[PDB]
């Protein structure tokens, strides 16, 4: 009845959209991403994604593949393990087609609560 079902929403995706910055600048560099914190590594020229998985307590951010070079398909996930029962358990995921670079946003939540921008 209470949840802030909208608001767990736009969170989520508030963790996950400022990383298609991070991808993009590594890979413009002939770089690979890898999940997770710490340094850039310049032995295997990997640069990581600089945020903790679980750095928004909603839930867990994950990266396919890891690493990731830009030449396939590049997915970022926001898994809601947090939330309340309206938004438990649903996924956003921001997909980077490597063919095109293009970037996309899918949600398998209620319509109702899925963030602007995001299709089913």
């Amino acid at each position: 009845g209470t949840e802030f079902a909208r608001s767990e929403g736009a969170s989520a995706l508030a963790s996950v959209n400022p990383l298609k910055t991070t991808v993009e600048e590594a890979l413009s560099r002939g770089w690979s991403v890898k999940s997770g914190t710490g340094t850039e590594d310049a032995t295997k020229k990997e640069v990581p994604l600089g945020v903790a998985a679980d750095a928004n307590k909603l839930g867990t951010i994950a990266l396919k593949p890891d690493p990731a070079d830009g030449t396939a398909d590049i997915t970022l996930t926001f898994t809601m393990g947090g939330a309340g029962p309206k938004n438990k358990g649903k996924i956003i995921t921001l997909t980077r087609t490597a063919a095109d670079g293009l970037w996309k946003c899918t949600s398998d939540q209620d319509e109702q609560f899925i963030p602007k921008g995001c299709s089913r």
